């Protein structure tokens, strides 16, 4: 989409490094629409980061491992409170259920900012 | 109905959380007409909260458990006394019989404000 998203979306910002910690790829903004009620697990996330790499020169690369302390975070202005609120979800196998924040924001961005070790297919 | 109800109705205001206490869904006003003399039990109530979720993005979710200390409450201005009165009904298996308060108010709202643990069908 050429315009801002109109619904919830996952925002992937990842730095790809090699097994030795040489950076190979800088964060590339890539968005994927997502719906509240969806369960996002570590494996789905690893696929989303792989899909994100296909929009770059490392399209033939696969994820070897994600920073295990990476989390999904969303920030928004709570209307009632006049406060900025932040919610963080850990990335585990069983995963978490995407909340519906439309009460405060129609198009929340769930951000994933992290490093991933990647390797050629 | 586009206009205020003309009779007794149950007002469901529920916050859906997951097994870990992550809020997923904010209270959504949903009303269901109800008649005095009707017996409202815990199971009927759990169905009403499930029906209430179908008017949201968690329509495919089912209730796992309601806050056991939740109660049904109705508030109204007693005409005679010039006093606000409040009656509270506990949510049990055998349930309670819906009173007729038309003497004081034609369209009392029986409110249910509570948290429910919900899960995908």
């Amino acid at each position: 989409s050429y315009f801002e998203p109109t619904g919830p979306y996952l925002m992937v910002n990842v730095t790809g490094v090699d097994g030795k910690g040489n950076e190979l790829l800088s964060p590339h903004y890539v968005e994927f629409p997502i719906k509240p009620g969806t369960t996002l697990t570590k494996e789905k996330i690893e696929y989303y980061v792989e899909w994100a790499l296909d929009a770059t020169a490392y399209k033939e690369f696969r994820v070897v491992e994600l920073d295990p302390s990476a989390k999904i975070e969303v920030t928004y202005y709570d209307k009632n409170k006049k406060k900025e609120e932040t919610k963080s979800f850990p990335i585990t196998e069983k995963g978490f259920v995407v909340p519906d924040l439309s009460e405060h924001i129609k198009n929340p961005g769930f951000n994933l900012i992290t490093k991933v070790v990647i390797e050629k297919k």
